[PDB]
């Protein structure tokens, strides 16, 4: 689907039911093998003589196809205009591009948003290419607040993944024995956000 058909018929409607949204196969692979490189150019620098995160604004270089994630991102949530929930987004975060190792370490229950902080809605896409999540592990598993159910979602190559940031969604990670990489990104609630940004002196 174009953007405005995927926007409108799916990602609204799924959000609106199930606080969770799966999109696969967002930018296609030689795209997505792309990012790829410029994720591993940043992480994976030589030595001379936890996990990994950096944050990205879309525009340094070598993160060019970074930058075309994000906008594509965006150009999904423009085309969501004040249909998910109540909300009205109007700003995001930098792209947190993480590495997490293959230690078998996994990431404990949390909610992304659990105090106003102004995050409505959480996007991450998976770019590590033939990951077998029954092999390698890494699956993530959201807790939708209420449901009789839970859910696992692979993190597959190509993958591009919504969930609501609030208390709605606790979520886990269970552990990996391979390295991999994920991009997060976070879209604020406009009013939510300033609320959040009135106990600070001119300091963010
Ligand atoms: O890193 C992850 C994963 N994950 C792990 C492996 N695969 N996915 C799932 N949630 N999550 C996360 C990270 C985060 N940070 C990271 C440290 O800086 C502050 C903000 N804040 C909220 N959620
Ligand atoms: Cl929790
Ligand atoms: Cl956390
Ligand atoms: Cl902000
Ligand atoms: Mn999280």
């Amino acid at each position: 689907l174009p953007a405005l058909k995927l926007a409108l018929e799916y990602i609204v409607p799924c959000m609106n039911k199930h606080g969770i949204c799966v999109v696969d196969d967002f930018l296609g692979k030689e795209t997505g093998q792309q990012i790829g490189d410029e994720v591993r150019a940043l992480h994976d620098t030589g030595k001379f003589t936890g996990d990994k995160i950096t944050w990205i604004e879309g525009k340094e270089p070598g993160c060019e196809t970074i930058g075309l994630l994000m906008s594509s991102m965006d150009d999904l949530i423009r085309h969501c205009n004040g249909k998910l929930g109540s909300y009205k987004i109007n700003g995001r975060t930098k792209a947190m591009v993480a590495c997490y190792p293959g230690n078998g370490t996994g990431y404990v229950r949390h909610v992304d948003n659990p105090n106003g902080d102004g995050r409505c809605v959480t996007c991450i896409y998976y770019l590590n290419k033939d990951w077998d999540a029954k092999v390698s592990g890494g699956i993530l598993r959201i807790f939708p607040e209420g449901k009789a159910q839970f859910a696992d979602i692979e993190p597959k190559f190509d993958r591009l993944l919504f969930f609501w940031s609030d208390r709605r969604n606790p979520h886990e990670v269970q552990p990996a024995y391979a390295t991999r990489y994920a991009i997060t990104v976070w879209y604020f609630d406009a009013d939510e956000r300033a609320r959040a940004k009135v106990k600070y002196l001119t300091g963010e």
